[PDB]
């Protein structure tokens, strides 16, 4: 009944992977490399903060912020542009608004049972994800 379901999620599968990086047109590559090399989605939670992370063999620098801080643009490693990225707790889940200019990066989570969904978008695409908690 509170934002602390602390665990792990191997992410049973991925619908779209490169196309999300594709959507923001990072480099129409990495789809052949980043494919999957341990990709373990994780969640941490601290109280006033929240930093889900991926323990991938390629990268470990994912959800890294505090709630309501309002991540007023300024990103890089992925896109490298400028988009309002507001974060909020739903009471149960992490709702964030990618207030874009061109795209709708609108990335959000929502515990859809015994796993944790990550239903984002990014202008045109719509990355759908499925998990299975631990």
């Amino acid at each position: 009944m509170t934002k602390d379901q602390n665990g792990t999620w191997e992410m049973e599968s991925n619908e779209n992977f490169e196309g999300y990086m594709k959507a923001l047109d990072i480099d129409f590559a990495t789809r052949k490399i980043a494919v999957r090399l341990t990709q373990t989605k994780i969640i941490v939670q601290d109280g006033d903060n929240f930093k889900t992370k991926t323990n991938s063999t390629f990268r470990n620098y994912d959800l890294d912020f505090t709630v309501g801080v309002e991540f007023d643009e300024h990103t890089k490693g992925l896109d490298g542009r400028n988009v309002k990225t507001l974060v909020t707790w739903e009471g149960n889940t992490l709702v964030c608004v990618q207030k874009g200019e061109k795209e709708n990066r609108g990335w959000k989570q929502w515990v859809e049972g015994d796993k944790l969904y990550l239903e984002l978008t990014c202008g045109d695409q719509v990355c759908r994800q499925v998990f299975k908690k631990k």
